[PDB]
């Protein structure tokens, strides 16, 4: 959900344009992903999971298995696999629109609010 967003819907910010150069933008949407971070028993991992992936507990109705529980899941080639739960993670994705009218989604770490200490490079390509 959006508990604990700390950009509001109709907040101006500053963020990179596709062109390369960075603009103040207005926010236009907001919503939240949950994902969950997994090992895998060939010591690979995953931080991207979908939380009905997981099917040895109905994550959907009960929330998030125990930190360090072990569980099972299907991935996406159908399959059954053994892994181990590490930790879930809510994030806030943004949509913003441009002075001219087109659109970005961006993540709240590629975000600049306008109170914030710019880096000089992005000062340095920044437009007015
Ligand atoms: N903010």
């Amino acid at each position: 959900s959006m508990l604990g967003a700390d950009v509001s819907l109709g907040q101006v910010v500053i963020t990179k344009n596709r062109n390369g150069l960075y603009y103040r933008c207005r926010v236009i949407g907001a919503a939240s992903q949950t994902c969950y971070e997994v090992n895998f028993d060939d010591g690979s991992y995953s931080d991207n999971l979908y939380p009905e992936s997981i099917t040895s507990r109905d994550c959907v109705q009960l929330g998030p298995p125990s930190e360090g529980e072990l569980v099972e899941l299907r991935w996406t080639d159908g399959n059954l696999y053994k892994a181990k739960f590490i930790s879930s993670v809510t994030s806030h994705i943004y949509q913003v629109e441009f002075e001219d009218g087109s659109q970005l989604t961006v993540k709240r770490g590629d975000i600049f609010t306008l109170e914030e200490e710019l880096p000089k490079r992005v000062r340095s390509r920044l437009s007015l």
